[PDB]
């Protein structure tokens, strides 16, 4: 079929898993420890705020409220976008001037720790706690110092691997199951590559590749009717396409998490003179489509964190 | 065995599930629907809040940060108890005036939710998605109103009705095996019910049961030797006896949450001149008895909240 021709050119599936990162084979004991880190609040020097908090995976993987502050790249307030499939994106962070995105060396991991803690602390944490010693030892072996933030980091990474949502209709449909996707959703995919959306959310993800010079921002006054997407101050400043998968459930929308509907983003971005203008039908249908990329959500058995022992640090500010 | 004779006469193990409530047998919709609810942030005005965020289930069931604020009830911040077996309490609250603990007809449940949203809020917010909607149908089929707040309260107590911890050593002694504790638990067994520390923890959680009038206060200045537990400035101002179990896991102590160390809050219990003076080697051996009240750590499975709709209603402060 044609349409799956040009899909094909354009799209790729989420893999069933990934087991190597950073040319390393991903052990179980890196995912289970990874995952320990992820919902240990202890990360945070306040003791209350952990990754799940902001990128909840029972609610799409986000935190669903418009705006949060939890990584120190951030100018201000972002939407907390969804953490899963995010190890596929080569763009990680909403916005930022091109010569600074050539120096936010730090990744999302780091930014964060930083921000609401300190890598001595965190580690001078987890060091007090006798099982997350051993758990480091057992998932770092060829290792001089098993607690540290680099293996932090890199357990995380493993943990995050782990957090794909394989098989969305989407993906069967790439995949071959040409019944996959209805008739509709057939006019969205269509429509979503005839008016240029793919221009810049394609790939693995549907974005999450690229930086672009267009924003979201409210009208002097000219949802739909209130915010566009339009041409930031100069092509040095740039908000990356946001990837579309799972994106029915991440609600609200953009950066600033103001638009609540899929429909409204979708026809501010159909309007954004981005591509040919977007007809009724076809916000509807592409609205549809979008939803196929909705795939298996992860279960997650939630891990017993061990206890905080006499030399653990106490919570903060 | 003597030791077991009178330990029998006071205690009673956890059973290893309860499977009715208020005379209703509880299915497995309720708890499912339930299990939901507990951790759907959706009941906080905000967003934000959910019985989960304090009620760490991954960590002891408890936060495990000083105090915060999250009943109606509260006159001012505690420390959050462990959901842990707490169907189980008479008792519910930390403290009160003995003429409100009278007036105080409203349970955890009810106090949470007025205090971060309100029954009609909740309720908005549930009905307009289809899941719950469903959902709450299937767990309660005879029911006028299936999504009430009524119901709510029902799905969340049979969740929590799932929240308990059998077969803790000690329970295991109880039971039988008196092999369960060690020399130097079975010491602190029995120190702890010859000094009078049964004389208010007591029952199948060691406390929980009733109110007595003594707290935790800051020294006028006379851990162990900052704070104290001393009688109220009246009979009629009283404290609940803290259930003991799973306490190895919840620190810090007492309704301020001041102290850290579990040997501090035994000394200091120990000097409250409420049974006879405890001796060094009674602190550590009743410590170690306490450690054998951690039980079986429930294993849970992250539920997968469905996504808020058009009609949903958006956060707010
Ligand atoms: C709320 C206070 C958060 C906490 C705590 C954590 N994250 Fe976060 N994360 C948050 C926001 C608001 C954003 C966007 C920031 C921006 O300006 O871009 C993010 C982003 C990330 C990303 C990048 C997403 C991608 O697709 O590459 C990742 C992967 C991520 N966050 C992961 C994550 C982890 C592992 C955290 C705990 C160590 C963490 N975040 C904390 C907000 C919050
Ligand atoms: C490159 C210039 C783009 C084209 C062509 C389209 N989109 Fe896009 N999209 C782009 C950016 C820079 C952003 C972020 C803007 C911001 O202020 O945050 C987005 C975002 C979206 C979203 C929101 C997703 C989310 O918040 O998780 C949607 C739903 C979206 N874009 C859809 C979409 C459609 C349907 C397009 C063509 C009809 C389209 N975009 C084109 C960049 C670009
Ligand atoms: C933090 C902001 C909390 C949220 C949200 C919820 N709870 Fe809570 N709970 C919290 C505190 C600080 C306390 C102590 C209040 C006091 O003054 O006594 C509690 C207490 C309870 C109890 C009673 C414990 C017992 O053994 O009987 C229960 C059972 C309880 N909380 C349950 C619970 C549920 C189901 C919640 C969501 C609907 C809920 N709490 C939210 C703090 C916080
Ligand atoms: C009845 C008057 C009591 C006697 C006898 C003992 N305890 Fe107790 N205990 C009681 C109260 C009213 C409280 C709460 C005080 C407050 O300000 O919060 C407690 C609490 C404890 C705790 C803390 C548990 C927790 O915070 O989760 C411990 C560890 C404790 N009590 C132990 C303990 C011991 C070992 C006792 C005899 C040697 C003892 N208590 C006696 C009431 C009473
Ligand atoms: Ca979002
Ligand atoms: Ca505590």
């Amino acid at each position: 079929d044609a349409l799956h021709d040009q899909a094909s050119a354009l799209f790729k599936p989420i893999p069933e898993q990934v087991t190597e990162l950073r040319g390393q084979p991903i052990s179980e004991q890196q995912r289970e420890l990874g995952k320990k880190l992820f919902f240990d609040p202890r990360l945070s020097r306040s003791h209350v705020l952990s990754c799940n908090t902001c990128h909840n995976v029972g609610t799409g993987g986000a935190d669903n409220v418009p705006t949060s502050v939890g990584h120190g790249w951030q100018k201000g307030p972002r939407n907390s976008p969804t953490v899963f499939n995010a190890v596929f994106n080569a763009a990680q962070f909403w916005d930022g001037r091109a010569k600074d995105l050539g120096e936010q060396a730090k990744g999302p991991i780091q930014n964060s720790v930083e921000m609401h803690s300190t890598p001595q602390l965190v580690e001078q944490t987890l060091g007090s706690i006798p099982e997350y010693v051993d758990a480091f030892r057992k998932a770092f072996p060829k290792a001089g110092k098993p607690v540290s933030f680099d293996n932090m980091a890199l357990a995380i990474e493993a943990y995050e691997a782990t957090l794909v949502t394989p098989d969305s209709p989407f993906d069967l449909y790439l995949k071959g199951d040409d019944k996959a996707l209805d008739a509709q959703q057939k006019k969205g995919l269509k429509a979503f590559m005839d008016s240029g959306c793919s221009a810049c959310h394609n790939g693995i993800n549907l974005g999450g590749q690229a930086y672009f010079p267009f924003g979201l921002v409210k009208k002097p006054d000219a949802d739909k009717g209130r915010f566009a997407v339009t041409k930031t101050q100069s092509d040095e400043y740039v908000f990356r396409a946001a990837p579309l998968r799972n994106v029915a459930l991440t609600a609200p929308y953009f950066h600033s998490g103001q638009v609540w509907e899929l429909k409204d983003a979708v026809a501010i971005m159909g309007n954004a003179q981005l591509g040919k203008q977007l007809a009724p039908d076809d916000v509807e249908n592409i609205v549809a489509f979008l939803h196929s990329l909705s795939g298996k959500q992860p279960r997650v058995e939630y891990p017993l964190l061990p206890a905080s022992t006499e030399t653990t640090p106490r919570p903060a500010e």
